[PDB]
């Protein structure tokens, strides 16, 4: 079939909020979304996974973790996760440092992606086009804070997480895996997938 452009794919398949946050982060780090196009799509994918991991997860009046998929959560409900990724570096560290001084959790070396108020830990999310164990070790070796929990998703449905602790229920992780499958299938229909996979 015809080869599409990754630019077109990104603009058509991701929410404009995600796209804009991704462009901003690439510029903050000196990379151009119109040149590092596979990376642009990967950043959008990862940021969407971070949002989707957080989506619908609250802590209720009693203090228990619950899932609320309707648009209207009860007003006493608190988001279960803090989202770090997507913020610029000053704001991301502002949020991190705050969590740390409050909850007593130590400060990590690098910016993580989320904070889980139920499990009381930072989370690093990984999304990979390669074997999950390989990518797991890369992230583990990089941060080595050893309090930050790591959760890796691949595009073919495999997952790996610290201490075989997957944090979320099967249905939540299934939403993420379905979305990843969709991204891959659509990239493939546009003849973008092989290259995107190989560029990681
Ligand atoms: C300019 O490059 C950027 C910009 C913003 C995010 C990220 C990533 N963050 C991750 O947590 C992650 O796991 C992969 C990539 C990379
Ligand atoms: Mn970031
Ligand atoms: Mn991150
Ligand atoms: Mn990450």
């Amino acid at each position: 079939g015809p080869l599409g452009s990754m630019e077109d794919f990104v603009r058509q398949c991701f929410n404009p909020m995600i796209v804009e946050l991704a462009e901003k982060a690439m510029k903050e780090y000196g990379e151009d979304p119109k040149i590092e196009t596979n990376k642009f799509a990967a950043i959008c994918t990862h940021l969407e996974v971070c949002f989707m991991y957080s989506d619908f997860h609250f802590i209720d009046e009693r203090g228990e973790s619950i899932i609320v998929e309707s648009g209207d959560p009860n007003a006493l409900l608190k988001h279960r996760f803090e989202i770090i990724e997507g913020r610029d570096r000053i704001m991301a560290w502002t949020v991190v440092n705050s969590i740390c001084n409050t909850t007593g959790v130590e400060k990590p070396k690098f910016l993580p992606d989320l904070y889980d108020y139920k499990e009381n830990r930072f989370i690093e999310i990984g999304v990979t086009r390669r074997e999950v164990h390989i990518y797991y070790l890369e992230k583990a070796n990089k941060i080595k804070s050893e309090k930050t929990h790591i959760h890796i998703f691949s595009f073919t449905g495999e997952e790996m997480a610290t201490k075989a602790d997957y944090t979320l229920d099967e249905e939540s992780r299934a939403r993420i895996k379905t979305r990843l499958f969709t991204i891959r299938q659509e990239m493939a229909s546009r003849s973008l997938w092989d290259s995107f996979r190989q560029s990681e």
